């Protein structure tokens, strides 16, 4: 039968017999994200532009609000960290929960106005210390998410969210303003066709990037080289290479020496949902889900996707080491 | 003041003393552009996976453009990417413009959720013969307007015409197209590159060479980024609001390139040169290819001048 | 085929070869009540309450009818229920047209959520001098248009001109007008009566009878059926659909009425004319009546042609 | 504090720590009453009329059968009912074994028939009872009286789409946000006024009224106090009379006269529902006879007299009633 977002955390959340703070969590994140989808997609853009007579809040904004509102409404949240703000926010004690959420509340800001994909990350942890709530309860390495994943606000608005028994994939359908489930416990392709990181900074790749994607261009085997593809927004180029299978990478360079992409709300959620999909997620030195924080915003280099193609590229790796 | 599509188009129209004839066509194109917007969103997936208890997307998308054409009253023939021959409107429902469009281009890609997009380039029917394909064999330097609706982050529409390019942004809530960017130029040079580097095997000493100068910049200037979409409309889009270069060029599998000229092509090119832009195969201009089959192939680069210009310095290099 | 609002104008006006303002105004119209639909709807609602951390409906769907209206450039005076005077359009704005609107009909009513609507009058600009309130007294019968949305359980659009009467519904996935209900004419005779009969002390005793004659048919046919929502353009509708009819009739505690002539009882009188019904004060058609003020006063019985002589010949029993 | 249906509910449970079935029964409704919110509202109707050259027609059933579908499998896919009652179906519908849970839902998917083509609101009305019997499942378990409901309410599809819901504590009313499909609370522990200003009735029937009823209604015409006369309102919609009722005050009446001595309304999926709502709001329901809740059902779609709303306009007709008698 038909199932949508909200009854499948409910069963699924009764089953398990937990607190329900997950459940109210997800429920509580999923509306920030349908009202995320309706500004992403100019509802209401005409009143903008002078439709009532002469005369509100940058999209990022607004969305790292909706997201912010909502999780604290929900009285399961403790901590919150968003790409948008400095430093953690610590819940009011009166609406404080269990977990501790992770967040970027529109990835690839920086490509809206050319209307590329954008899209929502999350991670969500269980509070581990008993002091007082503080950045430092965000500071658990990836190993220790209970559930991740992103919206993205493509060509339709999809719910990726990854849990201990996988991965599974909504639909929204704006008819009804309802998370559809479209993907049930999906696992991603054992080996893919697709390479995709921006090329750009080859003048300041490591030897071991240039020679992996060299193989790819030109496979030593003279098998069929792979098809490149790069969006530049993180959740659209994940999402690409989680239904298609292939390898994605935002190696350190040297003008970005320890990364570009952010350990705590881009790389650790994709990680989870990589690795509970089946796939790997690697910085080149270990796994992006072991990496321990020292600092909420800190950078890290990600190669993730395909087991076979990280693989093959962390062979390459201890070649060059 | 605030602008609608409609009373934008019109009111350009009563200036222009046209008979009203393209400002009909251009409202229908709209009619059918919101409707497959609202497909692709999904509305309405519930009841495919059964909440009460397949045809594809590009045939809708092509059936509502054909549809909404043809009862326009203003075009004679129609050419589609989805079509292996150009269809001509009955008797009764001819007007006098030409139509070729990618009802939903990027759509082999729909699965990832990538941004899709339709692409239309409209002619003017030159002759009183009975229409036929030989109406839609005209040079994209013959074009009275093109354009593309892109289903990205929103949904957009680019019409380009003879006085210039402008942007509307769909608003959903009122199934309006608002006018958000007037007379959009190009800048001259860009810092963004796009094309798919996993052929870079076959590709043309050329076309190696200069993507070599893109990351590999002789004079030590900052390298530019990459971004490759795989959707046309998403690619072009970036690149006019972005500035930089876009490539599809000519080498091996392809000696014409792997585009199509007539509806991926050409409106592109329009577009881009009514804001500034160019557009080359490399041996010429891509609105002054004559065309012999209305699903040729044609390569293109295409977007800033400056950029364009250093491409083709580097092509006659190799020439 | 398929037809939309805006075709249908479009079409139907580079037919008859006016100047296009008539065509652009309506146009600005339809975006208006497109945003009012979706206002009184609530979408957005859930920001009001805090979502993420001002005007009254009647207030924002007076100014997006203003606003929509005096960009036409087809307007020049403007009469509101919402406004005490008439608004002038400032010169670069004017256009030949008087509308008398109420933009949201309905009142003691939207926090109860039954059926609102707008209501619309277009009348021709006689004169050549400077606009002024003075130019809105005018007689129903210079109506060139009129007609009303209605917000009920979906959104329709009513529209009367000197062809006929014409029903669009809107499709909020796409939003656009669909042409559902074409040459609309009304049942010759009804079965149901809609008015307020809580005022049945102050009735006239004509309207007293016609009712009792409803209630207890004199040829033993079966009695009428009674429907009296409150919002004048859900009873209207429903009589043009259902047949029968409506009434607001002069009671001894306001001898003309509570409807307003210009914006309320023309623009219904005018629709039901058109459909081959009728709309008399009593006295005299509505249409007839020469207005001296823009918001005064006037009594309505309207609705299938048999069923409103039935309530004359009544009425003129009572002299 | 912003709150939606969804994180409403599943709060308020929480705090009677029921096993959350009941919650998991209404985020159901609330998914088919957004889905024919949007059917209601003609979303798609531009396909119906050709838009893509008619080779696309769900989407052609009527809007009642629709409804039905949607209400229908939506509770069943719940895992929250055992039993559901429908206007549309004869007899009561068994949920399969592996789909059971343990409500009964009594149900109308679309309130308003003769009145989808004028546009007028529609809703759809719902009551909610715990099994009780310890047999199979069977039409037997819808034949409670109103007391022992445990939820009712509707949703009015008017110029905006509402969902009043009732529980023993009280009565909410949220508001559907279609930009995101949520409901909005919007309106709590709602009370309804004590006496009111209207009256609601389909006067054409006058001819077959009950005198205690054509004295009722003479009496809020010509008020013999000589306090100002009653307005009238019949939308003919119950849904949409119904909430009007509760928002300004009156009174509603459906009563018996001859082509229904029984009343017309149906007692399971109209009378109690809004009975129950009416009494959770501070107001009453009776048939004339007796509290429309006290009525004990033989058969799941008889009907029943109801006349409803403000407590002193219902007890004002209870006193010419019993004139009559
Ligand atoms: O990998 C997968 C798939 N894991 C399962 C996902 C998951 C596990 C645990 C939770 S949980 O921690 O939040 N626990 C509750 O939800 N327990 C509860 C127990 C009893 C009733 C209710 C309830 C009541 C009303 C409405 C909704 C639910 C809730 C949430 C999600
Ligand atoms: C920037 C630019 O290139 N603008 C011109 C775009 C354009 C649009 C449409 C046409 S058209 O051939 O379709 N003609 C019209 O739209 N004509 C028109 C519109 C509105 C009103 C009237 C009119 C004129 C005179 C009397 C009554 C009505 C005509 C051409 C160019
Ligand atoms: C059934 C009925 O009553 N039909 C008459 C409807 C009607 C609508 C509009 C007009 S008009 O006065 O506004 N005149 C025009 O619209 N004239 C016109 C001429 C040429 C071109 C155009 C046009 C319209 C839309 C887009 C582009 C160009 C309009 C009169 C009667
Ligand atoms: C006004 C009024 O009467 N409110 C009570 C409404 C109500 C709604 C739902 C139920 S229920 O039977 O379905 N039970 C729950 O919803 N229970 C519930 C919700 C959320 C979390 C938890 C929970 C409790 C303890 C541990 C984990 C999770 C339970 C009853 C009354």
């Amino acid at each position: 039968d038909v199932n949508t977002l909200t009854r499948f955390v409910m069963e699924e959340g009764r089953k398990a017999r937990g607190t329900g703070e997950l459940t109210q969590l997800l429920n509580s994140l999923c509306t920030a994200v349908k009202a995320i989808s309706s500004a992403v997609r100019k509802a209401g853009i005409a009143h903008l532009y002078g439709i009532a007579g002469s005369t509100v809040k940058k999209l990022d904004v607004l969305s790292n609000d909706l997201v912010m509102n909502m999780l604290k409404s929900s009285f399961a949240t403790c901590v919150l960290v968003s790409e948008e703000d400095k430093h953690a926010i610590i819940v009011e004690p009166e609406k404080r929960g269990k977990y501790v959420v992770c967040f970027d509340p529109l990835d690839g800001s920086s490509n809206i106005d050319c209307l590329v994909s954008v899209g929502t990350i999350f991670g969500i942890y269980r509070k581990k210390s008993t002091d007082e709530p503080s950045e430092k309860d965000a500071l658990q390495p990836g190993r220790n998410l209970v559930a991740a994943g992103y919206a993205l606000y493509g060509s339709a608005t999809m719910l990726v969210l990854a849990m201990d028994c996988g991965v599974n994939c909504f639909m929204l359908d704006p008819a009804i303003g309802e998370f559809i489930l479209v993907d049930k416990d999906v696992k991603i392709k054992k080996k893919g066709k697709i390479y995709s990181l921006n090329e750009g900074y080859a003048k300041d790749f490591d030897p071991a990037v240039t020679e992996y994607i060299q193989r790819k261009k030109f496979p030593p085997d003279n098998s069929a080289p792979y098809g490149a593809r790069y969006v530049g927004s993180m959740v659209a180029d994940v999402h690409r290479t989680l239904v298609y299978g292939g390898i994605f990478l935002y190696p350190a360079n040297k003008k970005s020496p320890n990364g570009k992409l952010r350990l705590l709300y881009e790389c650790n959620p994709m990680a989870y949902v990589m690795e509970k999909a089946g796939g790997m997620a690697t910085t080149g030195k270990e796994a992006v889900l072991d990496v321990i924080p020292t600092d909420i915003h800190q950078r890290a280099p990600v190669i993730l996707g395909s087991p076979d193609d990280v693989l093959e590229f962390l062979k390459v790796y201890e070649k060059h080491s």
